């Protein structure tokens, strides 16, 4: 039993990371067979911060240009191309710690893990989730761009995200491993804004039916509510509408506890209402929107504590 | 920007995780040189469980009774002993990765990063701290007897945690690497209870600390205290005593931050008189403890492994 905010093991990410150094801008890089992935912004100078030509930079290196650092190693790069808003540097090793992996491009209300990286080398580990509003709310200071968001079902990595930038509120935005921006973010330092961000309702309900199968049923009432209705009400309070998909995807956990999708929803109503009133849930105050139904069942016995 | 409970990279120490078996008894062990570590209670079966005689247990077993599996690898078993309740297995076979690496044994207070494991295979990763109580509030389900804790203080692994049980109410007990419990526990099927446990009050003030370097500042005024008006606040509210030595622990980030440790001290007094009246401390509506000064300096500064 317990319930914590659980990364995956790092160990195989761990063995791809790399320094990238371009002009005095150095950051982090992804080493996959023989390519080195990392953020194009690592080409911009001062005066290039606000509308970087990133194809008039990048024709006038050449591939001696880009030192690249593995550990205590430098690789030799052969080639780069830019993808969306990656660099891809092909180098003359291919790595021998890579892992069996993929490129995922995950949506708002996933969960992965990052893990924190800085000259190449790895500083720690965190689970994070894909808010509504595209931006993650991560732990990064000068000097992790490049940094990776990956989970690992199974032996294989699909990587997700590789970190860019900090927003004006401190939250982060960055890219897909083919170099598309989560979100309608843009590598320029212009003023850009995350929009107002919301709950993660499904992972609420997630996280409840944790609760539940962890042995605490507080919360729960004698009521249930429609679907329509639950949404009006839970959008007062800034929660994302709940769909059939998602009444669906929580069909499994609602099997195992007996409890109705839509009887979790009316708890949910009522602990909008009325806060905790001095009781916590799995060890929390307030309620947890970063357990997907998946990380749930993952982590929680299939046995029930009745 | 951003503060977030963060584990140690676990990769020096997936390296060392395999597959222990005895009879039907699969758990986890950790393969270091030439030897794998596990707790003793993989050798009990059902009717031992209850008032287990260790010595006459493993007197019963030849080498081979202990299969040892590091990924599709068998490792032979060439000798075994018990020190006080880890098992030692000593193999044929050196870890060729084996870290630089101590056994450590930490204090109430401290955090470390569990790897939890099931069949050798790790699972996932999370950072946890010893509570005054000498428990730990894990996840853990069965088959993850074995799994380990650490710290990382350069490239050295100090490894301070191996996962032995579940108490009733769901929180977990283990041993330091040589084998002596964390706390008044031992490793039979029996009535045991965790003391109730209190707040670690140094770790507390830490996270405000770190509450304010990430600019959440709203619980700061304009008042100081004593370290005895302060610590007979703490008592009546089930928090830790605070020392000398903890207010000299924070003293960077007194400097840092301009706010003396007496003056945070304060702060966190109308906390606890008062709450928090709606507000909320970097994500939190409770006051967090498992953040040591050690831990909000490293992350406020971005030191790597
Ligand atoms: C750890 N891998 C694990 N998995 C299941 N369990 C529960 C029981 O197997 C515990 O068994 C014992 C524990 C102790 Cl502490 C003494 C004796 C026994 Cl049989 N643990
Ligand atoms: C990432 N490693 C990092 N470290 C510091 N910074 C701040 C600036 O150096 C980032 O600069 C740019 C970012 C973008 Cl998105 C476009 C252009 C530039 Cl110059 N980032
Ligand atoms: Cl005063
Ligand atoms: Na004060």
């Amino acid at each position: 039993s317990g319930f914590r905010k659980m990364a995956f093991p790092s160990g195989k990410v761990e063995g791809c990371m790399v320094q990238v150094t371009c002009g005095t801008t150095t950051l982090n890089g992804l080493w996959l067979d023989d390519v080195v992935y990392c953020p194009r912004h690592v080409i911009c100078t001062s005066e290039d911060m606000l509308n970087p030509n990133y194809e008039d930079l990048l024709i006038r290196k050449s591939n001696h240009n880009f030192l690249v650092q593995a550990g205590n190693v430098q690789l030799r790069v052969i080639g780069h191309s830019m993808q969306n808003c990656v660099l891809k540097l092909k180098v003359d090793t291919a790595n021998p710690k890579t892992p069996k992996y993929k490129f995922v491009r995950i949506q708002p209300g996933q969960t992965f893990s990052v893990l924190a990286c800085y000259n190449g080398s790895p500083s720690g580990v965190y689970q994070c989730a894909m808010r509504p509003n595209f931006t993650i709310k991560g732990s990064f200071l000068n000097g992790s761009c490049g940094s990776v968001g990956f989970n690992i079902d199974y032996d294989c990595v699909s990587f997700c995200y590789m970190h860019h930038m900090e927003l004006p509120t401190g939250v982060h935005a960055g890219t897909d491993l083919e170099g598309n921006f989560y979100g309608p973010f843009v590598d320029r330092q212009t003023a850009q804004a995350a929009g107002t961000d919301t709950t993660i309702t499904v992972n609420v309900l997630a996280w409840l039916y944790a609760a539940v199968i962890n042995g605490d049923r507080w919360f729960l009432n004698r009521f249930t509510t429609t679907l329509n209705d639950f949404n009006l009400v839970a959008m007062k309070y800034n929660y994302e509408p709940l769909t059939q998909d998602h009444v669906d995807i929580l069909g499994p956990l609602s099997a195992q506890t007996g409890i109705a999708v839509l009887d979790m929803c009316a708890s949910l109503k009522e602990l909008l209402q009325n806060g905790m009133n001095g009781r916590t849930i799995l060890g929390s105050a307030l309620l947890e929107d970063e357990f997907t139904p998946f990380d749930v069942v993952r982590q929680c016995s299939g046995v029930t504590f009745q």
